[PDB]
């Protein structure tokens, strides 16, 4: 149904909210929820772990079956799989992990995958333990994505810092 509410409008197509992506998926019922995935689709912690746990492990079982036949994804790449009880589809997107030496330039490619979907619920790519500068990831999102993206950032201090820096 894509019933997003309580979001700050950053541009004509980019919205942001201090919220848990899992709780947003449950209320909004989006056509697409984006997962901050790794190349082998192992959803053990962070955003991936929260989405997988909200599907009672159905996402991980489906992901293991995909990996068995198709092998790993590439950094900057993506894969559409079922969204289970959280969405119609889950778009698993691999952003670069700069804390593991991955190229930050690939973050533009990661966001480009959002342009295949009219409207998406998404986390801020490569933030958290992936180590990218969150203000830079927001700028790559604004500059790259043309479709409607609703960003859920589950940290009030980070949300306030991003909004303040964007309004400069
Ligand atoms: C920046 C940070 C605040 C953000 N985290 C989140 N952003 C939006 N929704 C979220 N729900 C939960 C959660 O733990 N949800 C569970 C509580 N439980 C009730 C459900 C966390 C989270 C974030 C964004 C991107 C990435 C990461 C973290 S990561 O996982 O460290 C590496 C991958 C890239």
């Amino acid at each position: 149904v894509n019933s997003f509410s309580g979001y700050l409008k950053l541009t004509d197509n980019v919205y942001i909210k201090n919220a848990d992506i899992v709780e947003e998926a449950k209320k909004v019922k989006p056509t697409v929820v984006v997962n901050a995935a790794n190349v082998y689709l192992k959803h053990g912690g962070g955003v991936a772990g929260a989405l997988n746990k909200a599907t009672n492990n159905a996402m991980q079982v489906e992901s293991d079956d995909y990996i068995a036949t198709n092998g790993p994804l590439k950094v900057g790449g993506s894969c559409v799989l079922s969204g289970h009880n959280l969405a119609k589809h889950c778009l698993h997107v691999v952003g670069p992990n700069v804390n593991k030496g991955e190229d930050i330039q690939l973050l533009k490619s990661a966001y480009e995958n959002f342009n295949q979907h009219e409207v998406l619920l998404a986390p801020l790519l490569s933030a958290g333990i992936f180590g990218a500068d969150p203000i830079h990831s927001l700028r790559v999102c604004v500059d790259t994505v043309r479709t409607n993206v609703y960003l859920a950032v589950f940290d009030k201090n980070l949300y306030d810092k991003l909004v303040s820096s964007f309004l400069e």
